[PDB]
């Protein structure tokens, strides 16, 4: 009968995943920053997410009922997967994507261990 994680705590966890080290490229929707990529980018990435959308989702209770924040991890994995796919696995920001995902997953697992 898990009670669920506090929405504001999950939203602050999400906000903390937006790093200057990653040049803030996961902070905002890619098509909001570059509207003319819509056709080309949606062909490679039919699903998108970003940390401003994930923070707003966290405040709606989208992730609060997952015991190990599985839904948030899938949204983080989508962000990193799209970056690797669109830019290329040997691109410089595909390495940033793998580091971001690894950092984010450690911060999520730490949150779950703290709020248990
Ligand atoms: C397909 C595009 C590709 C990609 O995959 N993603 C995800 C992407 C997402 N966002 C961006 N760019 C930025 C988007 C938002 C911000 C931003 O909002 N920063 C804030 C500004 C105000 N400040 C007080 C706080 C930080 C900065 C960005 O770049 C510096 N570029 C992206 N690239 C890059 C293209 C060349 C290789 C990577």
């Amino acid at each position: 009968y898990f009670q669920g994680y506090n929405e504001a705590d999950v939203a602050a966890l999400v906000r903390s995943l937006d790093r200057a080290e990653d040049h803030h490229i996961f902070a905002v929707d890619v098509l909001e920053t570059y509207p003319y990529l819509a056709e080309s980018y949606t062909k490679v990435c039919p699903r998108r997410c970003d940390l401003a959308t994930a923070a707003q989702k966290a405040l709606e209770g989208a992730y609060s009922y997952d015991l190990r924040l599985e839904g948030l991890k899938a949204d983080i994995a989508l962000m990193a997967s799209n970056c690797v796919a669109y830019n290329g696995p040997t691109s410089a920001y595909a390495e940033t994507a793998a580091k971001f995902e690894r950092y984010a997953l450690e911060q999520i697992d730490a949150f779950v261990l703290e709020h248990n």
